[PDB]
This record gives C-alpha cells, structure tokens and sequence, in this order.
C-alpha cells in the first residue's frame, strides 16, 4: 500500500509477488517468463507493470491478440497514469484482411462460415469496445477463427488496395486517429509484421527500439512470427486475375502459370511420402517454372491494371521469389489430392527475426498460463521463441488451488488404444455417450484429427441428435462455439466434438453469469480422447524434433494437453466440473506418459 506500482491495487492478491519480480528483472534488461493460471487477473498485472514501465519514461508496448486486447485496455485505463500518459492501438494493415479476396478464397474452398462473415460485414465474432475510434471488423484471427488453414499471407489487406475497400477505410479511420502515446498496443501480427519489415530494411510505425515489451499469451508469439515468414502462391485466383488483363503480356504469363502448375503436379507424384515439406533443391523442377512465373508477372504493363490486380501480382511475385530464395522450405498442394493448386515456402528457422526483436528490446515480459512444460522449465518456450539464454529468467509460476479443485477426474477411458479403427471409435463413443448420459452441462470432447472425429460423430450422431456438433473442415471452431452457447442457453446439454482450436483458444465460461460463477454449467464435462502427440505441424517444431529427439515431441504433446486441460476452468468460484481422460496408454504403464500422468495426478479422483 505503499511505495508501490501503478495499479497494483487492483491487482490480484496472488499475482502482486510475480509482478514485483517481473518489474524488477525487466527492469534490469531481462526477458521474464511469467506463467499465471487463467482467471488470476493477469490483465491488471499488465496494466500496472506497462504503467510503471511508461511512468518511467520508457517507450511501452503491449503486445496481445484482439480477443484480449478489448480487456487489456479496460485494464489500463482504469489506471491513472496510463490515462494520463496515453495508450493507443496500433493497427497496421496485417491485422486486417481482403474481404474480396477472403470471400473469394471461401467460395473457391467451399467454406460457408467464412463467406458468410465476410458478407455479413465481417463483424467482430467475440467483441465491446467503444471509445477506440470505430467498430473493427475484417480482423484477421476472426477469419482464422473461421478457417484455421487460411493462406494470410495473400490475403491480408495492402496498400495496394482499392480506396472503396471496406477494410481499407477502416484502416485509414484509425490510423487518422493514432497518436504518439505512451503505451502502444499491437497485436502479435503487428509486432512480427514490423520485426520482418525493419529486418528487410537492413503505415507500419512501431517504435525501433522497444524499452519495455509485454506479450500477453506468449504462446501464440512464435506461430505469428511463422505467418509472417510464410508466403503462399494460389494459382487458380491469380491466373483469373491474369485472364482478367490486356492481352499484350496476358499469353505468356497464363503459359508460364501452367508450366508451373505441371512441374507442381510432378515434384508432387515424385514422392509422396506424409505431406512433407521439402527444400528447392529435392524438388528442381519448379526452378525454371517459377522463375519464368517471375519475369513474364513482371512483364505486363500497370499502365491497364486496377488496384485488385496490382495486389494480386504483387504478392504472387514476393511468394514465388520467397520460393526461389532457397532459404525457405516447400509445400505442394495440387490436382492429385487437392483441388485448390497453391506452393507454400515457409522459414524453418526464425531465429535471426526473434534475435532482431530481443536486440531492440530494452527489457521484455512474457505473460501465459502455459508458458512452461513442466514447473519452471520455460526451456522449450525459450527455444521457440529465441530468448538470449543470458536474458531468461523463468519466474516461478502462480496456479491457485481453485484451478483444479472443484475439477473430479474420472477413472472411465477408452480401454482401445487411439489406433484411428472403427473398433476404437466404437469403444470411445459408447464412453462419450455415457459421459454425455451423466453430464449436467455442456460436454466438450477434444480429438485430434478430423477422420477421429468423423468416426466418431458417425456413432454418436443417432445416439445423441439434437446435442451433438461435429466439427469439420465447413464447420468451423466459432460456429461450433456458437452452436455450444445457444444448446446451453436453450437448455439442452450439448456435446462438441471439437478439434484445433477447441484444444487452444477458447473460452467457455458462461458469460450471462459474470458475477455467479457458482452457477456456470457451460462446461461441465471436459474429455480428452488422445494425448495430443503430434499436433504441432510447424517447420520450426520439425527442426526442433530433428535436432533434440523424442523429449520435443513429449514436452509439445505435455504443452498442448495442459492447453486442452486449461478450458474447463476460466475462474474461481466455479462447482461441478469433471474431467475424463480416455487415452489407454495413460493408464499403460508406458514410459513417456509419465509426464501427462503427473498433472492427471495432480487433480482429486473419484
């Protein structure tokens, strides 16, 4: 109550020690990997540490994604200070997409959701706000809410626009209203956006040297850094938009497209393998294709062109020369398997751009529920996100005893090993239909793969009716979420046999009970079929694999299943919650799931 940091009156009780510590150590020049269970307050100890950093005089950014963000500055402008030294939200135009060309791409993949959203205006999905200048809507991680596989690298929003661009004049509406404030908010794509951009030097306006950084859900940093680095070339839009030219270049460029589409097709069929990623140089036959894809897109005049067309060809160019680059690993998707011809190069290593974000980083703060794999071992954090070894310093975490008290786990599961038979499908359905016959409330059932979920959905479907939501690749995880709310609210207790972003990002407590938590039946029963091995597609966790063995593997899988443990409770206060865990190899006697099988025990059993 005294000497003490903005804010930090408002700050929980729990989280005040952990938020003196991470002052202190940022402070000093280090990077603090702060671990807070969720529904501890973790937006006030943001608010007070970025309040102290600004007070000081410091350049502050905050650094979170949209869905947070909307709380992030009711939390800070509760503070003061933070009002009187200013706080404005950066949104630069990678945090926006084309709406042209999402609904495009939508109707192109036979994604209704998504091209649903975007005619309905591309409101926001889970946002609010008020007093930040306008509504935003055509928010890029709504889309990925709606599709997870979205290729944003061609289809956010350029300045090579249109004017008449809905997205577009949202984008000038707000950066009309930006001010050289104390603290900056961005998103986890604004940071990496401007990381990549002043890296490549040597409206995006970030400070160049980072006093004091803060990202909020560190965990999802790294993935944005890889979507900054990846680059997608989809064949079928840009060659309409070729056929859609003056003829005078149109010929050459539509022959040297098909070539590349006919080299795609053969490196294709040259090995399958499992949807591996390979370099240029195991797959040359694209060489000359793509580098003729170059000259002949550079070869047609602008003087014709609208502003559609000038973006088109621009990022098809900057895809097909991060393809040429050789520093980038390949990807293809063509005629034999996929309707939708497309090339993705993706960087495998993202260590120069992370060492060029920590280099103009003063001091930084890393705020998550699940920043460690194990205790304080935040080292396969560090690794992700290229953390100086000699700046770490990994906190002790702060789990309450209310995250998992009033959780029951079960000793029912799937005596069947998840070997993707219909045997196992069988064994596991008749164990979600005897959950789902006990549940008070909602029911979510995490899977990890879409063919899992599909068998079964096949068993559960005549069992269950009018609870049940299948997700799918046209069902997406938001309409699914929003299907799981209208069930609950309607009365029934719905069953969600959820995938991807089910295990990661969603918060399912109920909001119509926002000051009685004792009542919150949305999530009543979490269940877990497979431990979630495998899960993470990423070049970097390839290489993280190849270079440090099966512990990678394990301590990804450990990560991803604190994750999926993590929706059952968002807050304290909350009754009736049980946990199932249907995974045989747990109760195996085995020697990896040792790992899974320590917080398992961590619970209360009955």
């Amino acid at each position: 109550p005294a000497d003490a940091l903005p804010g930090e009156g408002a700050v929980r009780e729990v989280l005040r020690p952990l938020l003196k510590q991470a002052a202190e150590k940022t402070a000093a020049g280090k990077i603090v990997f702060a671990e807070a269970a969720t529904g501890t307050g973790k937006g006030r100890m943001i608010a007070s540490l970025a309040a102290a950093a600004a007070i000081k005089g410091d350049t502050v950014v905050v650094s979170a994604p949209l869905a947070v963000t909307w709380q992030l500055v009711n939390d800070m402008k509760d503070i003061p200070e933070v009002r009187r030294v200013g706080l404005t939200l950066s949104l630069g135009r990678p945090n926006f997409i084309s709406p042209q060309r999402t609904l495009e791409w939508a109707i192109d993949n036979e994604r209704a959701d998504l091209a649903a959203w975007i005619e309905g205006g591309g409101k926001p999905l889970s946002l609010t706000s008020k007093v930040i200048s306008h509504e935003l809507c055509w928010l890029l991680e709504d889309a990925l809410l709606l599709a997870e596989d979205l290729p944003a690298d061609s289809l956010l929003l350029t300045s090579e626009d249109p004017a008449d661009c809905p997205a577009q004049q949202l984008y000038v509406a707000m950066r009309s209203n930006y001010t050289e404030a104390g603290i900056i908010l961005c998103s986890h794509f604004m940071l990496a956006a401007h990381t990549r951009m002043m890296q490549m030097r040597g409206g995006l306006s970030l400070p160049h040297f980072i006093d004091t950084l803060i990202v909020d859900e560190a965990h999802l940093l790294e993935q944005a850094f890889a979507s900054v680095y990846t680059h997608t070339l989809r064949l079928r839009p840009l060659m309409r938009t070729i056929e859609g030219l003056g003829s005078r270049g149109r010929k050459p460029a539509l022959d040297a497209l098909k070539e590349l589409f006919t080299q795609m097709q053969v490196a294709s069929a040259r090995s399958t393998n499992t949807s591996l990623n390979v370099p240029l140089s195991d797959v040359p036959e694209l060489i000359p294709a793509l580098k003729d894809t170059v000259k002949t897109l550079g070869a047609l005049p602008t003087k014709g062109m609208s502003r559609d067309a000038r973006s088109v060809i621009r990022i098809a160019t900057r895809a097909a020369n991060d393809a040429l680059s050789g520093h980038s690993r390949l990807r293809i998707e063509v005629t034999p398997v996929h309707s939708y011809p497309m090339l993705l190069s993706g960087r495998s290593n993202l260590q120069r751009a992370l060492l060029g974000l920590w280099n103009a980083t003063g001091g930084a703060t890393l705020v998550s529920a699940t920043l460690f794999t194990t205790g304080d071992n935040g080292s396969l954090t560090r690794w992700k996100l290229e953390v100086p070894t000699e700046r770490a310093a990994f906190l002790p975490p702060v789990h309450p005893a209310w995250t998992t008290a009033p959780v029951l786990l079960h000793k029912e599961f799937c005596a069947h090993e998840p070997d993707d038979s219909p045997e196992w499908a069988t064994e596991c359905a008749q164990t979600i239909q005897g959950v789902a016959s006990t549940a008070q409330g909602g029911t979510l059932v995490l899977c990890t793969s879409y063919q899992n979920t599909e068998l079964l959905a096949g068993r559960l479907g005549a069992a269950l009716g009018d609870r049940l939501i299948v997700q799918s690749k046209t069902s997406s995880a938001a309409t699914c979420l929003a299907q799981f709310k209208a069930k609950h609210k309607a009365g029934i207790r719905p069953v969600w046999l959820g995938l991807g972003a089910a295990w990661t990002g969603i918060d399912l407590s109920d909001h119509s009970l926002p000051d009685n938590p004792e009542l919150d039946r949305l999530l009543s029963d979490l269940v877990i079929t497979r431990i979630p091995v495998g899960q993470n597609r990423s070049l970097t966790h390839e290489r993280r694999t190849a270079i440090g063995g099966f512990r990678i593997i394990s301590q990804e899988a450990a990560w991803h299943f604190r994750q999926g443990l993590g929706r059952l409770v968002r807050r304290p206060g909350v009754t009736h919650k049980n946990l199932w865990v249907l995974d045989a190899r747990i109760y195996g006697g085995a020697a990896w799931v040792a790992p899974f099988r320590q917080i398992l025990d961590r619970y209360k059993k009955a």
